[PDB]
């Protein structure tokens, strides 16, 4: 109930959001049909448009009038936005030519600079330049401040998702909004654009900015906008509250445009019609600032230019129908698009089977335009599969494609023209991002980055602690002329041992042949002092890792590898060694083929056997520093040392050896020399973070010996290809991935060919940054560089797309 006989005299826009069923004069009122009686009269006038003109100027203040060209609006803070250029001979603010602005130049009274956040739906990356000399005044912001070519959203590549993200920080599996359209099983309740249950609070986790901000005594403006407040009185309100005394004023704001969102749908992204949206949008920014320019406040005030996802041309006839798929389609619901999630329509029904549906679903037309996968199994640099939100099924579609149910769906609910959704790496999802004022740098370029890490970056500029969140805090300090955030090292819980020669080969039963029983004193000082780290210079470039959890691990030197060796996994955790532009591939020779060797260094009982390879059926072994490198036929033999070895199906195996034999030689043939480490990774409950003992859910058939869910490698070289991996004087390049280990390769639609036609395409798929493989293992790497921590950050949230430019 809303007793609407309130009144809005003297409560316009008002911040404080009153209960029901007193009537409300928020911006958000409308949407939820709950404004007093007189809020159009009073709170969305309109008369005499939105501009100044030469007969208005020193007029009679009247009420009734949208803004004011009277003398005394300046302190009101009420002017028309154009008010000086028209009556007081001043230029626009796109008109003057941009100077840096060195300290913040604001008012008296106030205690920091004020922020605020402009964000566009559906503003994809190359409107910057495709749209150039349309948009002069976005324009003047991109060239003065700081811009990114362009910005990642995150996956869905949807408008909630993502504006929850810039607001929080957090991935969608951790805030919640994991959708436009959403099932929430422990409610029993759905969430959907039109309607009322978005509006429920138990939808919405983490801690959006607004929040943060109350809770540490810095005021905000309300960020949400009624779709039926025009622009312009969106811009007029956020000048009034800056006019605000001392200790109302808000600092920090947030604008919304629905555009080009709204339109591109209708014509797809560079439709003939797109022009015109870009025009507005543009003039709305010029009205924001010539009316900052007016309170002075155009060199005080930081401003961000933001979008959520871009767009992409899709239309009806580019549709996949699961009807052509599944004979049992009426059991199954899907939420359908740009991605496709299926649960059972009934959980009443017990013959439902999700393996059945993706068999299904798995490469059965040549050209397939979508590819299912349980959420387990997704890229795991999409962070999309640890809420009870997301469905067990899911479907990643090709960019330009929809996937539906049946053709029923699509005409009976061709209209749009665009949409957006896809993977988060397409370039066509890419958005923007340009800072402008004193806390920015000024004619500034930096990299692209991802949209998690704007929330980290706001608090900063507000002097606001972040809640915990995803971005990874200083790797975007390169955006700022002061404020930065300047964080330490996590500290290394775990010290290493160094074990020496302990053991004797007999007291080793592990079903492990080898013939290797093959005979001096200057070869057996040399490899000693292998064996003691002589050539871990060479292979350790960034210093060893750090393990940040209370663990049991061993150092082991050779010759061309070092590795961190788990007593409690029974294999390494890591696994480092360097290969040089010189290189060369030999063969694993055929006294060798299935040999397997103790290492003297660590006990029989933390170490793997053969026979339990032999007994199961399923698994199968590979090495982590590949035996096709080694140095020297001496060294060859340290490839096959117990240590080394690791559990991987066959299937895994033909990807696993492709990469190892064929692929790092070429990258460093490509990047002149590379640095390489690799390793397992166990996610068995798909949370993105290390797995404890404990929550293991396979061991190779009669043993401790744990199986992991995929495995990693971080290639590294000079960003400088001329200076060799080895020697490198500057800042560094690098290239991540974190391959599933999977039984089959029914992922791979072309598995049946060379795998020349495929795994470079897998790998490309699940591409990662190091930060990833940071939260999944619990390691911190490039601990010793000679480069600032702030930039090693940078690098580490670096992800590397296959995408061209
Ligand atoms: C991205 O960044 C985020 C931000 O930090 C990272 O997410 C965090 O991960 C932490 C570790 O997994 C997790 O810490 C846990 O907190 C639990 C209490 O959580 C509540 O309070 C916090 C703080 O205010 C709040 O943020 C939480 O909000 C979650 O849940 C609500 C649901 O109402 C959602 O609205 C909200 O979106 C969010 O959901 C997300 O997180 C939860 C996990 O907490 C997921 O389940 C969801 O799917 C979703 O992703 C909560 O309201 C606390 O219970 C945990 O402690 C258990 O385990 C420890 C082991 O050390 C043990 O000591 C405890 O006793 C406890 O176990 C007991 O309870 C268990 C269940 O009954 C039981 O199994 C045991 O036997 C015990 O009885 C834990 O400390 C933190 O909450 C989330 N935060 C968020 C916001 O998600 C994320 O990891 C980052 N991602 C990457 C890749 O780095
Ligand atoms: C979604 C979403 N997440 N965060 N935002 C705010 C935002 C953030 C950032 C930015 F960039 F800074 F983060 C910048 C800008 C915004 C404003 C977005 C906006 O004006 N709209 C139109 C109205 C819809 S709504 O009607 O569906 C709606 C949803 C939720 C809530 S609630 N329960 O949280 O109060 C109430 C509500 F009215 C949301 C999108 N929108
Ligand atoms: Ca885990
Ligand atoms: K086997
Ligand atoms: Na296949
Ligand atoms: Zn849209």
């Amino acid at each position: 109930w809303t007793a609407t006989s309130g009144s809005c005299k003297g409560r316009c826009f008002e911040l404080q959001e009153v209960g029901p069923p007193d009537c409300r004069c928020d911006n958000l009122c409308k949407s939820y049909s709950s404004c007093c009686h007189d809020f159009d009269e009073l709170c969305l006038k309109t008369a005499r448009g939105w501009e100044c003109t030469k007969d208005r100027c020193g007029e009679v203040r009247n009420e009734e009038n949208a803004c004011h060209c009277s003398e005394d609006c300046l302190s009101r803070g009420d002017c028309c936005t154009n008010y000086q250029v028209v009556c007081k001979g001043e230029s626009h603010w796109v008109d003057d030519d941009c100077e840096e602005i060195k300290v913040p130049e604001c008012p008296a009274g106030f205690v920091r600079p004020p922020l605020i956040i402009f964000s566009v739906d559906g503003f994809r990356a190359s409107y910057m330049k495709k749209g150039s000399k349309v948009m002069p005044n976005i324009e003047k912001l991109r060239s003065c401040g700081t811009h990114a070519p362009y910005m990642r959203p995150v996956y869905p590549t949807k408008t909630f998702p993502n504006l929850y993200t810039l607001a929080t920080g957090l991935y969608p599996e951790s805030h919640g909004i994991v959708g436009n359209s959403m099932y929430d099983p422990v409610f029993d309740a759905s969430f959907h654009l039109r309607g009322r249950e978005k509006f429920n609070h138990r939808w919405w986790g983490g801690q959006p900015l607004w929040i943060t901000a109350t809770k540490q005594g810095v005021r905000a403006g309300t960020f949400f906008w009624s779709v039926s407040i025009p622009h312009e009185r969106r811009i007029l309100t956020i000048l009034q509250w800056l006019s605000l005394p001392d200790n109302e004023r808000p600092s920090v704001y947030a604008f919304y445009s629905e555009q080009p969102d709204f339109s591109g749908h209708k014509y797809g992204p560079f439709g003939p019609e797109m022009t015109n949206p870009l025009r507005e949008i543009d003039k709305t920014v010029g009205q924001l600032m010539d009316g900052l320019k007016q309170l002075r406040l155009h060199r005080c005030v930081n401003v961000i230019f933001v979008g959520d996802h871009g767009m992409e041309d899709v239309t009806c006839d580019r549709t996949e129908f699961l009807s052509n798929y599944l004979t049992n389609v009426d059991d199954i619901t899907l939420v359908p698009g740009t991605l496709g999630r299926i649960r059972a329509k009934s959980i009443n029904n017990s013959k439902y089977d999700p393996k059945t549906i993706i068999a299904a679903l798995t490469c059965k037309k040549p050209d397939q335009h979508f590819k299912p996968y349980m959420k387990q199994h997704l890229p795991k640099r999409l962070h999309y599969a640890n809420n009870r939100r997301i469905e067990d099924i899911h479907l990643l579609v090709d960019r330009r494609w929809h996937v539906a149910r049946k053709p029923l769906d699509v005409y009976k609910k061709c209209f749009f023209q665009g949409d957006h959704g896809f993977d988060n790496k397409v370039n066509s999802m890419q958005t923007v991002f340009v800072g402008y004022g004193p806390t920015f740098k000024y004619r500034t370029k930096v990299p692209p980055f991802e949209n998690i890490e704007l929330y980290n970056v706001m608090c900063d500029l507000l002097g606001l602690k972040p809640a915990p969140n995803n971005g990874t805090h200083g790797s975007l300090n390169h955006l700022l002329r002061t404020n930065t955030f300047r964080p330490t090292m996590p500290d290394e819980v775990s010290r290493p041992n160094y074990p020496g020669i302990m053991y004797l080969q007999s007291e080793f039963d592990l079903g492990c042949t080898c013939d290797d029983k093959v005979e001096n004193k200057l070869e057996e000082l040399n490899k000693r002092l292998h064996t003691k780290g002589s050539t871990k210079e060479r292979h350790l470039l960034y210093g060893r890792p750090a393990v940040l959890y209370r663990t049991s691990y061993d150092i082991l030197y050779h010759t061309d590898f070092e590795s961190g060796y788990s007593e409690i996994f029974l294999m390494p955790l890591w696994t480092s060694y360097t290969i040089s532009k010189q290189a060369e591939v030999s063969s694993i020779p055929e006294h060798l083929t299935n040999c397997v060797r103790p290492d003297v260094r660590v006990s029989p009982g933390f170490s793997q056997n053969c026979l339990a390879y032999k007994n199961d059926k399923q698994m199968s072994y590979g090495f982590l520093f590949p035996p096709y490198l080694s140095s020297s036929p001496e060294a060859k033999y340290d490839a096959f040392l117990v240590t080394n070895m690791v559990p991987m199906y066959p299937a895994f195996k033909r990807v696993w050896a492709y990469f190892q034999r064929v692929l790092v030689k070429k990258y460093a043939s490509e990047r002149n020399g590379v640095n390489v480490i690799s390793g397992p990774i166990f996610d068995y409950n798909y949370d993105g973070l290390r797995d404890t003992e404990d929550e293991i859910k396979q061991y190779v058939e009669g043993s401790s010996i744990p199986v992991p869910t995929h495995y990693y490698s971080i290639i590294t070289s000079c960003l400088d290809f001329t200076q060799p991996a080895d020697k490198c004087d500057g800042p560094l390049s690098v290239s991540s991935f974190i391959l599933p280990h999977r039984p089959d390769n029914d992922e791979s639609c072309n598995s049946s060919e060379d795998e020349s036609k495929w795994v470079e395409e897998l790998m490309k798929m699940h591409t990662a940054r190091v930060r990833d493989i940071e939260h999944l293992t619990g390691l911190d790497f490039y601990r010793k560089t000679s480069r600032s921590y702030s930039e090693i950050l940078t690098l580490k949230t670096y992800l590397h797309t296959y995408e061209s430019e």
